[PDB]
């Protein structure tokens, strides 16, 4: 299982990708909306997103997430900085499976990440 | 998505509301058990019921998800109040997808709404 | 639906068991890994499995679910003591559905223990 972590923070990428590579995923790191959006056209689909809410500069998540479900319908789980993010109103046009606060115990991420992969192959069935 | 809220306190009802409308959901409110089982019986069905377990001095939330459970297999996730609610021994007869605080963060509200959603079109199916 | 409890503390065990009961679970008890081998090889599948991540001086979780993975495929979700648990790299190769914490709430519990039965059934179709 391949999981994308899109994150601002390369700090708190690689905190989550250590945590992910701990229960036997492979995990790939964008640090901007852009960079997931190349690497998912340009072919390499991934089993699960986590994706940052906000980002930084460029496009922010729901945008990335709205992006990458015209190239495939995958699984995101929003990550979110902020006890009630600013979330805009295109979430509405987005399928989400989660949102998990970035400073969430491992338990509750790892639960979320495993029942989100499960939840997609019902679906996709 | 339609979700009815079954709630006691308006206040509350009104506070998940908003929550719920920011993700994009269309949303009712039904301030008594009688008034849940009325509107289903009547014709409306939601995609997801959320049910205060205690509701007020009518029936209480067990009560209306056994009766809405008659009318039609919609998935019920139980709001508490208590830490340690109490949960009379017919709750062995209805199918529950999920128990969550009123008091829970936006980001564990959301996740339990959005997977007990799909969890419902695998089984349903 | 029965439910096995894999813990090492018996008050442990008995604890989350009373809770189960609660909401209309049967549940059976084993206090190693061993005893639960034996008991579902001896022929006895239950629908679901709660294993305490370490256990004592026998097998581990990991390795409980390993083998017992190898006679049914049957959900098991983890019971952890640490925020961040010693999971071995074996995790890698268990299918897990969850893992929470045995200091979690009764909502946080059931709900885990609600959508893993749910999960289940929707992958084993
Ligand atoms: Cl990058
Ligand atoms: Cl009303
Ligand atoms: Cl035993
Ligand atoms: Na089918």
């Amino acid at each position: 299982k391949k999981i994308l972590i899109v994150e601002d923070s390369k700090f708190q990428a690689k905190t989550i990708a250590n945590i992910l590579n701990k229960y036997g995923y492979t995990v790939e790191i964008a640090l901007t909306g852009e960079a997931a959006v190349e690497k998912v056209s340009g072919g390499w689909y991934p089993d699960l997103i986590l994706m940052d809410i906000e980002l930084g500069e460029g496009m922010d998540g729901v945008q990335t997430a709205l992006a990458i479900q015209q190239i495939s319908e995958l699984p995101v789980v929003f990550l979110t900085a902020h006890t009630e993010p600013a979330v805009v109103e295109k979430i509405r046009s987005v399928t989400a499976y989660g949102y998990v606060m970035k400073s969430a115990t491992e338990q509750v991420l790892i639960t979320i990440v495993e029942m989100a992969l499960r939840l997609y192959e019902a679906n996709v069935h």
